[PDB]
């Protein structure tokens, strides 16, 4: 009828509801300051309830999600955001704003050492250091480097040298003898000896912050906390950039500061007027972070807002397992389908059936249940077209998305010399 | 005019859905009752359990808030697993019980409190060391609970139930110490004369080292669970913890819950009783070793569960699919507070349980959903779809926010 | 019933609602045609846009797809295009190849001396490229005996070139020769020296770390010697083009090799600097007769910067599947906007079936009125369908259409294989 | 209609076609002299689009391939016939055919080690010795196994000694330590050793080895080379023979040959004139082929022309797995449906949606999309009856299959 696809209908029974563009920017306009998705002001409500931009490469994500940004800003909201090749950093930043990137001479100096407040945020944050393994058996391997890193960490810590390059030196340099005579007093003076198993499962800790660590330990040191500047209202916003050829190499240590952010927000003081934005351009593009289930769920009182974008199914669920990523995605209550390629057949199916059906009386008249959004409407979208379905009981709208000009106001990356 | 679809003339076979009001009428009985969005729960539904599915901030709070509070008017007894003592501090009363170790207000607890016969060591080792989230996982955690349910027994035997003597041993003394500490005991053979031997002593320390921590950071105490269930002017059990410590306290947390579930079913025969278990969020504790048997052998005890979930997937992944099929398929009354148009197929499964009727039409045989798996990814906050246990009809109504004062305070630091 | 005749091949339609919509060969190339220089995909000007999206050539063996990227190679080149050729017995080479064009094969007389260790510039770039020398493992377990592969490689590559030797013959030497012992004495002074030691689980890893390298490296090391560098050559706009081939029955052998050159491709234009006017076209005649390349989907998500436009050909869709694995190969998939089908065998439903709901679906209102839901083009349709002839469906809002492949002749301007 | 067993219909929209016997004899009919499927000619342009016969055992696929053989001589085109218990030999065989089978006095005598032209060529035909492993795991073994076998064939071949017995002693026989001095100075020498890990790998090439070579020892000795016999234009046809109560034994062995023709047609010289067939009259009965697949794509320009024949879908995918075993029956343009057992309902339905569905336009107008062949179609024909698709854009037709008599010209078998 107009704003939907399908032959028009005379009377619509149930289900999922289409509405214009314009139709929907009016419905969902409020008194107060709002952001915008796609030129359509976001429910207030629906803001810390999250928001999934699922579309295929150059349909439009960027400018989406840029100008979630402006808007969030110029209503004065703080934020973190998982920048590429610090594109938003160059068109947002600010002076007072924050920048964590091992290699651009304006980062600041961090540690996971930083974090650490009390005994239990040791374990905590090896969780953040050290993602969820891919497999099970990846993950075993994972558990035991987590008690290596903690309590070698721990340990150099009481000793007052809390030194990234001790840790990483005991952890993957120092013989295995001497790492198991550091370790004793620890809790894992025993736990990686005794036997063949209890060998193994060193050698496996020892590969795994082998490869964890590296970045950690060149990361530029100083006393900076994602903690205590998130505490810190007057705190900037924070951008994580990272030149794109060493986003592999990166991926590690950029998925444990997303990861702080995420256990963290957990622990700020209780404080209605806090907004707080997380952006994750691409959420398959790190690792099985840990404390991101939980964030998405009790992110609430910390006013925490998570927007984050996916391009095929199939990207998340390798990385967090089929039924983990359903979980994940689910938690996600608003979601923005940008269209994707025709090889992907099954994705659009995926977010077709995401859109929903409805049930309609067509023309003896008829009932019938149909998708609003077939997987081929979305399969040919153009750019910047994108379907708007906000959480909760509103109907979805096709809009375009405008691709509005930001000035420069900071040199997106500058070398570390 | 209460069926989302297309009205019908009529009703052959399925789930019925009638409006708000008229199920709270057929539902109302004579005795006192209990409410689940401000429908009266029938009073043989009670032990058969209530499931609340829904998304994060739908109401399953309010729903639980209000479930709970009318079952206090009403006098019964109940467990809570509650996050951040919201529900203790409104309905906590003096006589309460709070269980967190690190709340000036918790009583003082191991393991070894609730120990009374031979058969109650394993039977609590399986709450202290839950099951595996794989099978190999679980043959460690088997190997958790010979090494510890051994070394316990030996540690009560000689006079000493500590739990720091128990952490020393599992985790901190030497391969042959603790070997030497385990002769005498069923568990001196064992865990020796192979590498296989010394692997399972390997990984059943490695278990005891992950689920022993919190046990024995716990302040000490007498206070037995089981005790406390057989005392009838005992309080009610507030289970508490700061969310930023959930993880770590997760298998804790589990063992409390598991403990409630294995001993209800010692207490004495008493049909009088009626005692409550809220658990916030089921898929959030650990894979419990005793609730699939709670939800099926508590009717004799009065054992009364409910449990909120958000997505299948979640408890899938932490009980594997066989076993949460099983698990949920223990409820027999549902509440659907509707779910992101993300999850299409938790909205899927929902939207199946509440069912499908045949129907006539203006004639037409039909057969459809009574709610459409995008109803339920459209409903807005505070609203239900409550489907008792039985055979009664589904009714969409509407949750109401009532304000309860905080009679204390959710957290007391220690 | 007007609208479906000569374009759609099912009944012919009233209105059409919603979906994927068919149009005629002739209709689609004015639709498509621009002002600017545009190359072409059977006979269909390719949209400047879809170009960086990528295009997936789907079809069974002797279908045109040579044909098929023999043209499209054509008039990129008329339009100045740079471009990598994956070519399978330098036919490619014999019909575009000019003389300022490079040439990467061991056994052929007009090669480049190569060594991965020419690609290294910066400390990331040894994991970068160890990625590239070895390919991600077909299995979980396989990969993680990659894993070690790599760790061996980049730490016994990184010490050779530290103390001026930066040998592929030594790094095979110490990598699959040595003893035990005498590798693990090299290997001192390296991030690798106790990693690789302290358990019998050490000691297993460096063994699965050996027999890797031993089946990755030995191309590597007979490749003739030379400091070219395609990372530098990427860089030279007067750089010519680069043809990788090969003598198909050496196909599975170079395997390894081929794979690590494509890869090196697919991060290094990552690397690249911002040039606008960059149009780099890779072509890899059949992606799942590679290996499970580790730098390609990032190429084909971030490569648009750099202006690299991927062509790649597959047949049947259980093959990138077995290579990639299901997910992953979806993923794969998925990247590449711009669909061809060429009409697969009838004993091979599946994929035929695949292809036919990439093809899509849409709802039309006939007569007798009658809402009708139906695929633009049926898993049967794309297997019987004759040799050069494809449906072709660019990325985006455009309809697709049945064209034909036209078999335009090639002179050959240079011998496709030159030595023994 | 008497083509469609279906209800007849007013309009042909799309999708399969089928045609009438004598129909589609006429369509496919050309100048060129031709080999026929089944009384059908074959399209010449369909013959290295390889041919895949599917049907229950006993439907007639002897009858045919037979038939496949004969007008393939008729013509002159050479092949290799993987032929079981010297039935094709007896009918076919000339005086100037090869004959690769162990135990009869006519065989060739042959070895691996007389392919080896190149380098490269020693794993390549290690490939073949040594077919993939059915799992992932058997497979790492087997990969061990082409270690072994490669470095110590390829020593034993430079001092002088391609001996079978040899490799086969000093791979399965020799102890430990004794091999393991033999392969000091050969590329495995530190790969096997090292670690437990070293010592298992060795240990599970060992296995594999002694598993695959036995055949290829007691194999009567000789200078005969698949490759060079490739390249011989008088060459004769090969005839790979062999009883059937020793199917199971020779299966390690006849997959090498298979394998090696495979291979070895991919270094032939370019020769537009060569037709060359390769018949597998059961290829689930074969070990998992390392070269069939790029023997089934790569083909057209050595003539390569591929005949295989399968039963039920579960027996391809048992040996290459799901995915490859796709992969393989993807590859061949060509198929014959002969008809399966109504106890494999699964296999009938993977063969009627081969077949295809049409869409079409009848009275009842109804446009309908339908089978042109239901499973239970399949399941129902008679023996001797078959449905052929060539490849391409044709219309499928159900023919009868005749059983055409062929005099013995050479004893099927001869004990040595
Ligand atoms: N002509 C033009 N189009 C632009 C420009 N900037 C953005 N666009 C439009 O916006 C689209 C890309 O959207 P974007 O959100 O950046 O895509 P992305 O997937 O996030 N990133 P990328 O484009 O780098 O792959 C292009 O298809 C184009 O239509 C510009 O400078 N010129
Ligand atoms: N089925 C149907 N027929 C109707 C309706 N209203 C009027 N009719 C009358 O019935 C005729 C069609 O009946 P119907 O049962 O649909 O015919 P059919 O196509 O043979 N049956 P089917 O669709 O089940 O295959 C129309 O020509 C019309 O005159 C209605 O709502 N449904
Ligand atoms: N005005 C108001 N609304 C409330 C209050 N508590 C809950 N609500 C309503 O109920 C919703 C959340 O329900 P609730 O049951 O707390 O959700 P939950 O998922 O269990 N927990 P949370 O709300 O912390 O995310 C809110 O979206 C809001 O509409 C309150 O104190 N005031
Ligand atoms: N006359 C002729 N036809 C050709 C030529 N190259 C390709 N063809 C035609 O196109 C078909 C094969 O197409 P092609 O794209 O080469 O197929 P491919 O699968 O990529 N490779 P191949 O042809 O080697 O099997 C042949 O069957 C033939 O009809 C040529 O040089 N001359
Ligand atoms: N009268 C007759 N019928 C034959 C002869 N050879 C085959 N047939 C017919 O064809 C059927 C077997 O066909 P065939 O192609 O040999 O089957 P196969 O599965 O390849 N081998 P087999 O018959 O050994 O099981 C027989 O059941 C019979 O009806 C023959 O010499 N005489």
């Amino acid at each position: 009828q107009g704003e939907f696809g399908g032959a028009p209908f005379k009377r619509f029974l149930r289900g999922t509801r289409i509405v214009s563009g314009g139709k929907l920017k009016r419905m969902t306009r409020e008194k107060a300051k709002q952001v915008t998705v796609a030129g359509v002001p976001m429910p207030r409500d629906a803001e810390p309830r999250h928001l999934l931009v699922n579309g295929a490469t150059g349909t439009g994500k960027s400018v989406l999600l840029r100008e979630l940004a402006y808007t969030g800003l110029l209503r004065g909201d703080r934020m973190v955001i998982v920048d590429p090749n610090g594109d938003m950093l160059s068109k947002f930043g600010r002076d007072k704003d924050i920048i964590l990137n091992p290699y651009d001479q304006r980062t600041k100096g961090w540690s996971f050492f930083n974090e650490i407040r009390n005994d239990y945020d040791w374990q905590r944050y090896a969780l953040s250091v050290v993602p969820r393994g891919k497999t099970d058996e990846a993950e075993e391997w994972a558990s035991y480097g987590r008690l290596l890193l903690r309590e070698t960490a721990k340990k150099l810590a009481l000793i007052g040298t809390p030194s990234m390059r001790e840790l990483f030196h005991w952890t993957t340099i120092a013989t295995f003898d001497d790492l198991r005579g550091f370790l004793e007093g620890t809790l894992a003076e025993s736990l990686f000896a005794g036997s063949n198993e209890a060998s193994k499962a060193l050698t496996s800790a020892r590969f795994v912050l082998s490869d964890k660590l590296p970045e950690h330990v060149t990361m530029p040191d100083g006393d900076f906390s994602i903690r205590s500047w998130l505490e810190d209202p007057n705190g900037g916003n924070l951008f994580i950039t990272w030149r794109e050829d060493m986003g592999p190499a990166l991926r590690p240590l950029i998925s444990a500061w997303v990861d702080v952010v995420c256990t963290s927000i957990l622990s700020l003081p209780e404080e209605p007027k806090r907004r707080l934005w997380l952006f994750i351009d691409e959420l398959a593009s790190l690792e099985k972070l840990a404390s991101l289930a939980d964030a998405l769920t009790k992110g609430r009182k910390a006013g925490l807002r998570v927007v984050a974008g996916l391009q095929s199914t199939s990207q998340l669920d390798d990385v967090y397992g089929v039924k983990e990523a359903q979980t994940l995605r689910a938690s996600f209550r608003s979601l923005v389908v940008l269209g994707g390629s025709r090889t992907d057949p099954k994705t659009n199916e995926d977010m077709s059936l995401s859109l929903g059906e409805h049930e309609v009386e067509r023309d003896a008249l008829e009932r019938v249940r149909e998708r609003v959004v077939m997987p081929a409407e979305i399969a040919n979208l153009p750019d910047l077209t994108a379907y708007v379905g906000f959480a909760g009981n509103r109907p979805i709208a096709k809009v375009p998305l405008e691709i509005k000009q930001f000035a420069n106001r900071q040199p997106a990356f500058v070398e570390g010399t």
